[PDB]
């Protein structure tokens, strides 16, 4: 099964990820390189949701230029009935190379870390706020961890593990925002476990996450860097939370 895009012909080789109206696949091209190929059926899809897929795509073709820690998109084809976007194809995503591991190497991890940093600072100076940060989120490749989504487009998800209070009262939103979830990430790949993935009840879990007397665990480790990074970013009280250009000074990125 061959399809094509701007004129180019892609060979598919396996179904990766899929949607309502969205399919990912594996492919080649002529040459022999390997992409990825999103393919979004647009034909039930409303104008807000439309514009909900246009302005991502606007966002990703543009801030590619700016970061490296961004996905690739290398072309696309819209219609009214479809789009197929040619991307980076990747290794793994962080979630899935979570699930599956023993423990990580203090490097890998920091340098794991200097890129989600690096890549959500970058959407932070366009103006977005991704606010469902996750480790599904994050692609890996060639030992770098790449941004794949800003969050902008309509509709392993579902989870909570990673909101912020602020986001469970509300229901604006600030960046501050995105470095609570970061530093949900960060506590998994420190600990092997989210701050609340202990509590199975729902509503316990929320109101755990929200309620200032509920106190956070940070267990000692070697490396009290790490163990300061997490408490600055895990502060229920976003004006109190650690920023990213903060986080991009503190002796744990730097020191070494
Ligand atoms: C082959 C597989 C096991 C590992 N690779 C991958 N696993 C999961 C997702 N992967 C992509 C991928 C890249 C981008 C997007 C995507 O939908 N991005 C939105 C901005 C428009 C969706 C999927 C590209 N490569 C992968
Ligand atoms: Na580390
Ligand atoms: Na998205
Ligand atoms: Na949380
Ligand atoms: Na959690
Ligand atoms: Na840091």
């Amino acid at each position: 099964q061959s399809m094509s895009v701007k004129g180019r012909i892609y060979s598919i080789l396996k179904q990766i990820g899929s949607g309502g109206s969205s399919k990912v696949f594996q492919v080649l091209n002529e040459k022999k390189q390997i992409y990825a190929i999103k393919y979004v059926n647009l034909e039930e899809a409303d104008n807000q949701t439309l514009d909900s897929y246009r302005n991502e795509i606007a966002y990703l073709n543009k801030l590619q230029q700016h970061s490296d820690k961004i996905i690739r998109l290398y072309d696309y084809e819209i219609t009214d009935q479809y789009i197929y976007m040619v991307m980076e194809c990747g290794n793994i995503d962080l979630n899935s190379w979570l699930k599956k591991k023993k423990s990580i190497d203090p490097w890998e991890r920091k340098s794991y870390w200097k890129n989600m940093l690096e890549a959500v600072h970058t959407i932070h100076q366009h103006g977005i706020v991704h606010s469902d940060l996750k480790p599904a989120n994050f692609l890996i490749v060639d030992g770098m961890l790449k941004l794949i989504d800003f969050g902008i487009a309509n509709q392993q998800v579902g989870t909570v593990n990673y909101m912020p209070p602020e986001a469970i009262k509300d229901m604006k939103i600030s960046p501050k925002s995105d470095v609570w979830s970061l530093g949900c990430i960060l506590y998994y790949m420190t600990y092997g476990k989210t701050p609340f993935q202990q509590i199975i009840n729902q509503i316990s879990k929320l109101h755990a996450i929200i309620d200032p007397n509920h106190e956070i665990e940070f267990p000692d480790i070697p490396e009290k860097d790490l163990q300061d990074v997490l408490k600055c970013c895990l502060k229920r009280d976003p004006k109190q939370r650690i920023s990213i250009p903060e986080l991009l000074a503190h002796p744990y990125v730097q020191i070494q």
